[PDB]
């Protein structure tokens, strides 16, 4: 019941009972968050509760400090004390920011921009508090019950009534009943057992509810600039591959955190994996969100540096398959491949963070909390997309409210950019540089001349609210027959619904703009399919186009994402 002050650092006694999360108070912030908020319970060693017997009172601006009990008004001694007089609440070692934090549901993007603009000590307190609230938000959503199995990949569902359905994509993940974690994909309904269970008749899915646990280590910890290179011994032999990056590396070992912004194709993996390499000696942990972007580091590793120095974590909780290549579950290993959620208690001379657009203020402490480094370097693009904000639906959340590290990349710049970007046909780098890079990134490619563009608004259907466009579709089909080059394309939107049916049409296979991120195919067709914020995002538009090697079929909805392409325009 004794702590220190979230806002202040003061030890005190009190903590808000009217608060989701319980955070100590000092006695002069404890008043400024209850006589400005419908948060009137305070708690130290006992509630600030009325003593008298059967009375209801908890309003601590109403109660008196009576001896050592606590009265409203109705019951209080004539020697009393009232508990919130000159600023103060009262308690042992005796703020609109806070208070916006504390009672926000977390719908309205102004909630995550404070969340971000804040202090530090407030950073952790909102990423706790959203946490929080997000996982209670799992608990309003219905049951699902496996009316009949058809077929090992399809069944029907009945849906609890009286509470609502959880969106059906890769996005919301079930548990079934234990029988292993399971999605749904669109009354035929497409399933995916993690373990390959034959689906039984009354098994029931729920969307995992996992406690939030507090957080204690800041986002990013302070920064340190240092004359020399600090714990760490470079090569003077360094292969010509990674010689473009010494003067990065030797940033890197200057400094305690550093921020790298690299558009796709830009060589993001090739730094990461060119820093072991530069500080041979250095024990690395590789670390992001996703077991995607974890892997994606793991082949780099495999490719250049020693197999034998190499482990991949993986929770024994184990949900999708991943990295095989290395000895699994060695945390010493020099060089550890491993998702923000498993990373153990650990050192490192040096941490790399990958795919930071995706991170959360609260991945950022969870970093900060298990891994004590030398050296924290955070890379990746807030030109592209952030994690879902399943709460967020009011207003949109600009790159700089992202977490910490994109809101210094987007204010103060990252330490580091990788300008060239060796992937994408210059039609694509020239279009994406303009839009979201101030023109700051560069084609190694010349143009491919298998860049094209239509304008073609189509017809938008809904599967609930996720859209479909069957006649962009239409025009796909269309283009695949004239264009045979493009039979092995990737089929690219921004809507699940839309990818289940240009599946069935095209038989292309088919990504979402958002799982097509730190991919790369020769050819790509991307349907815009409706004109919504969604759609006409331009991280979403940025990471669809630059998911191509070679060419780009874009049919879109949006004149000014339209005109922007700088693509050959076709007709029909
Ligand atoms: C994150 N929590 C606080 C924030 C202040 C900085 C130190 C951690 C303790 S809280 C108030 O959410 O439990
Ligand atoms: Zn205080
Ligand atoms: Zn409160
Ligand atoms: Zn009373």
């Amino acid at each position: 019941a004794v702590g220190a002050c979230v806002l202040c650092n003061s030890q005190t006694s009190l903590r808000c009972g009217a608060c989701i999360r319980r955070p100590f108070l000092c006695c002069k912030c404890c008043y400024d968050h209850v006589i400005s908020t419908s948060h009137k319970l305070v708690l130290s060693v006992n509630p600030y509760v009325c003593n008298a017997p059967g009375c209801d009172v908890t309003d601590v601006t109403q109660l008196y400090l009576g001896g050592m009990s606590y009265y409203c008004k109705s019951h209080k001694p004539p020697i009393s004390f009232p508990l919130c007089a000159n600023g103060q609440v009262f308690g042992l070692y005796k703020v609109t920011d806070f208070n916006a934090i504390a009672t926000c549901d977390w719908t309205n993007a102004g909630d995550y921009i404070l969340a971000n603009t804040c202090t530090e000590r407030l950073k952790l307190f909102a990423a706790e508090t959203l946490k929080a609230t997000e996982e209670t938000f799992k608990l309003s959503y219905g049951i699902a019950t496996v009316r009949e199995v058809l077929s090992d990949r399809e069944l029907h569902l009945s849906w609890e009534v009286g509470k609502p359905r959880p969106p059906l994509n890769r996005n919301y993940v079930f548990t079934g009943y234990q029988i292993g974690e399971y999605t749904f994909e669109k009354d035929a309904v497409v399933y995916r057992g993690t373990t390959t269970y034959k689906l039984n008749v009354g098994d029931y899915f729920v969307l995992t509810s996992h406690t939030v646990m507090p957080l204690s280590a800041p986002t990013l910890v302070p920064q340190e600039h240092y004359v020399r290179i600090t714990g760490l011994y470079p090569t003077l032999n360094i292969s010509d591959e990674f010689s473009s990056n010494v003067a990065n590396y030797q940033k890197v070992g200057m400094q305690k955190y550093s921020t790298l912004q690299g558009p796709p194709g830009t060589g993001k993996s090739h730094f990461a994996i060119g820093l072991a390499l530069y500080y041979p000696s250095a024990r690395i942990v590789y670390t992001a969100c996703s077991h995607a972007a974890v892997d994606a580091l793991c082949e780099k590793a495999l490719k250049y540096l020693p197999i034998d120095k190499c482990s991949r974590i993986i929770p024994a909780r184990a949900r999708v398959e991943c990295f095989d290549k290395f000895k699994v579950n060695s945390t010493l290993e020099q060089y550890v491949f491993c998702t923000v959620n498993a990373l153990p208690e650990t050192t490192a001379d040096i941490v790399v963070f990958d795919e930071i657009s995706m991170a959360t203020n609260y991945d950022l402490s969870v970093v900060n909390a298990r891994l004590r480094a030398k050296h924290y370097v955070y890379i990746g693009d807030p030109a592209q997309l952030p994690a879902p904000r399943t709460l967020l639906t009011k207003g949109t959340l600009e790159p700089e409210y992202f977490n910490s590290v994109c809101r210094l990349m987007k204010t103060i710049g990252p330490d580091m950019f990788l300008g060239t970007c060796r992937r994408c046909p210059a039609e694509i780098v020239d279009t994406v540089s303009a839009l979201v890079y101030d023109n700051k990134l560069k084609a190694h490619k010349d143009k491919s001349a298998q860049c094209f563009k239509m304008f073609y608004k189509g017809v938008i259907t809904h599967d609930v609210s996720s859209a479909i466009n069957r006649p962009q579709i239409g025009v796909v089909r269309e283009f695949l027959t004239r264009n045979p080059a493009w039979r092995k394309a990737v089929f690219i939107s921004p809507y699940n619904s839309q990818n289940a049916v240009a599946s069935k049409i095209l038989g292309l296979p088919t990504q979402t703009v958002d799982s097509s991120q730190g991919s790369e195919y020769d050819y790509v067709i991307f349907t815009q399919t409706t004109e919504t914020a969604h759609s006409c995002n331009v991280n979403r538009f940025n990471v669809a186009i630059t998911r191509a090697k070679v060419g780009i079929l874009c049919i879109m909805s949006d004149r000014d994402l339209y005109d922007k392409l700088q693509f050959t325009s076709l007709e029909i």
